[PDB]
């Protein structure tokens, strides 16, 4: 499996024409899973999902899905709230796709969006996997911003390689996956004109008047399906107290806490989460 | 597997002769487990770990040892603070049987006790699984005694089926568990003379001067071993609060939350139980 | 100051005629503050507050409100969701009074009310005092119902004095504040047909189409007064951890909880209580 | 009241001679109280207290002190674990002035002092009032180390005044307090070649074999005293998860936690912190 080997391209409908990205694998299995990456600038599908998306196309039919504003899919100058955006175009693509009901894998933006579009769309969507999840947490204990949301906001003011680092620093326990190689693949990727045009509209979004839509800790009661909840004990962006509305909420939760890991549990605990996101979405 | 074809004893020495009553499943796996029952009035290895111990001996050496106080254990009128008590009864056990360094899963009273162990004799416990754990568990919410605990206290003081009915009720989410043919079974067993010396023996312990031992929550930070936490949502005997101090403070921690599930996760969950505690131990 | 001395009464229209009953002290000072009790069986406004009221009306122009229910109000059988029907019988009260915007003091259920008229009516509420509150709570740990509200629960099924005294034991830390007296008084008033019609109808009120009005805790962040929630510690109803997402979400929150104190803080800590209304309601 | 006119110097014995500096103020008033102040680089007791002193001089016999390391006390570049240490002092200080048992008032780094030295002199401290602090703090769910502490070891190893202004503005919620004035009095104080030797011993001093002095968390259920813990909601340095073990397990504790408030409640909150203070300690 290959970057180009996996790579799709469809168009849908939200207020016009909206190309999306994303990675197909494991077409045959019998179940169908949808992976929604994090929101880190210059993140996307494959480099998001890299150590999950062959492992999981052992089981599953995975589609990777680049959100709107990130990877190869459009990076449009003005959206309402984000992951109600985002929601939007997954139901354009799963219409087009003939798609019936779901499971969703989501980390931080992405766990948001996977969680709006379970709200909004309650047939369609199944079990959820939700990893360092944004809009349904709400961080009891942290002054908000957290340092990681201010080190997202510094790069977003001054997008420099040096602030770009910084914000990747406090996305991991152990700070030596962040290599320099890592980070010059982020910075190319993040710091494009139509990057920072998509990462300018994301500002103004959260801040907006249509805040309510990302307030989903308030909604997720409503939620019928089992959710699982994964956490970095040393996530720095959305910390671990922002888990506990939604686990006391969501009437089939649960929770997995890792100690030793940050905000990007699918890459520091890769195989304990492979085999939990498996074991929990049926085997395939 | 049967109780009898399962059934051993050995002789300890604890301030002298002690008998200890186990069973023993899948010789000849390469890896020992420990198995350690909670302490509920009646409680015995068999009947606490029944949905477990079939499954687990597949993979594992299994060994469930009854408490000292409990099942066909020696029930003495008087002992030191429980856990230690129960620590030493263990090393005795390791120490005859030629144990080296074995993994240890303990449901409440028996999670304090593997607790106690591995903080006492470090070299001799593996990792850790701790179902809704006494000992390292601190209610920081819930005011004490909880609920669960105050019913136990009822029973000791009055050890009547209706109050152990009320006791059993608390224990579980699903209080259709709670059958009538599992009340006679637990109170034939529960209000023997040497049954009700043994509850006596308890009550003294835990509130005498030996109380520092049982308030593991100052300790944990001391486990160097993978600690796998598991908690019902709905414990209603060792609420969830009780996790937080120990999901800190140990190095290598990690916590699931059942959601819908009381406080004997091994029934309520017992196939998410078995396949945790499985993956977590290694494999076998 | 008696009873008698501070009696009112008031007809409002509430889906139809509804006498209030309530106490009114300190006619003399400016600041208006109105009183909202706490709803356990046989509750009212003179005995609830009556360690409160005589040093309160040092300061403030006190309106002490029997609620639909309770004391010499109506005690209607049929009433939508309760903290709302309450809300819209003190808002009729506002009205017939001509009061602008005035702060309101309120214990659990009271709480609640208070919580509900400041969202439904946003510019007639100053200042909120709220003791153990109702409503605006969301039990992160506690699995509900709360051993307190299940003793509420079966007094309501079996309105005995046995079951009355054992609710009432878990509304305080020091079970002596329950006298026989206290007893006697708060059951010969619960135990009235009226009053029994009452208390169910309260409890049925909560579960319908319609429990999101219950739900505060999702929306006090829009609250923009000052908030002093005020908690002890061993609350056994509305316990600790319900503080949380009110702390957290009300801008210009504050919390205090008194150690040693149960869910009737106006009781139980009747001085600090008292010094911490007159000091955040500006001293009047 | 000025600086100079409250001015005091003693010499104790502290593994061999150590100058403290001290202001005292209400040499009339009865009830002696003892003032502990933060351990920010530059911080000493006048300005630390300077919205307090006063204000508690018209109750209390105050002794507010530089602890070791601070302000004009002695900057000895070596000594064990920092609130220990200081402890010690303060013990030496009580024993010159003939104290028997005092009120302690400290914030943070002192907060941790009062502690300590409330464990170790027991007979000595009478009621605490603990402002943000240290040492009976564990952070539940925020990572260490917290923005704040990061911060403050960031200027250790670079002591600019553009790294100073940094740790000074995650020390409070309205930053309009970190004035230019403010910062430069305070970097002037903290770039002293004394002033950083000891700052840098104070870190290095929480980190060998005796750690354990640090986690008074395990060890305050045994304070006999009523104990105040006031917290900023907004705390970056010592965040509000911190103060859970303190308010479970100190018998007589209280907490008020103040909404848009930082970690400086003395300064930020000065009025709502002096009110509660002297009620607390029984109005002098
Ligand atoms: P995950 O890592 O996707 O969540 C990161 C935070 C997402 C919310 C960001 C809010 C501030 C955005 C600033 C835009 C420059
Ligand atoms: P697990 O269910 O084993 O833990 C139950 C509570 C254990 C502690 C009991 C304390 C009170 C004991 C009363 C003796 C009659
Ligand atoms: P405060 O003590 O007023 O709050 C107690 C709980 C009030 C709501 C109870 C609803 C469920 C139980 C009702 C039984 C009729
Ligand atoms: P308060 O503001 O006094 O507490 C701040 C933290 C004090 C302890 C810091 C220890 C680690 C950082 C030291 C750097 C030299």
């Amino acid at each position: 499996l290959t970057f180009e080997s996996t790579s799709r391209f469809a168009e849908v409908d939200v207020d016009g024409p909206l190309k999306l990205h994303y990675h197909e694998a494991g077409v045959g299995n019998d179940q169908t899973v949808v992976l929604l990456h994090g929101g880190g600038p210059g993140a996307a599908s494959w480099t998001n999902f890299s150590r999950n998306i062959a492992v999981l196309a052992r089981h599953f039919h995975v589609l990777a899905v680049d959100q709107p504003g990130y990877g190869h899919s459009d990076k449009r100058a003005e959206h309402g709230q984000f992951n109600r955006y985002a929601a939007m175009a997954l139901k354009g693509l799963f219409d087009q796709l003939g798609l019936g009901r779901v499971p969703l894998v989501g980390n931080s933006l992405g766990g948001g969006t996977a969680v709006r579009f379970a709200l909004d769309y309650p047939a369609r969507a199944g079990r959820l996997v939700l990893m360092g999840p944004g809009g349904l947490s709400i961080n009891l204990f942290a002054p908000d911003p957290t340092e990681g949301v201010k080190r997202l906001s510094k790069f977003s003011v001054a997008p420099t390689r040096e602030n770009l680092e910084a914000f990747l620093r406090v996305m991991v326990y152990d700070k030596n996956l962040i290599t320099p190689e890592l980070v010059d693949q982020r910075f190319a990727l993040a710091s494009t004109p139509e990057s920072l045009t998509a990462t300018r509209a994301m500002g103004k979004s959260f801040a907006g008047a249509d805040f309510e839509a990302g307030m989903m800790w308030r909604e997720v009661y409503r939620l019928r399906q089992p959710v699982l909840l994964i956490w970095g004990r040393e996530d720095r962006v959305n910390p671990l107290d922002g888990a506990l509305v939604a686990l006391k909420t969501i009437p089939r939760a649960q929770l997995h806490v890792f100690g030793q890991c940050g905000h990007w549990v699918q890459v520091e605990k890769f195989d304990e989460f492979n085999k939990l996101t498996i074991e929990f979405l049926g085997g395939g």
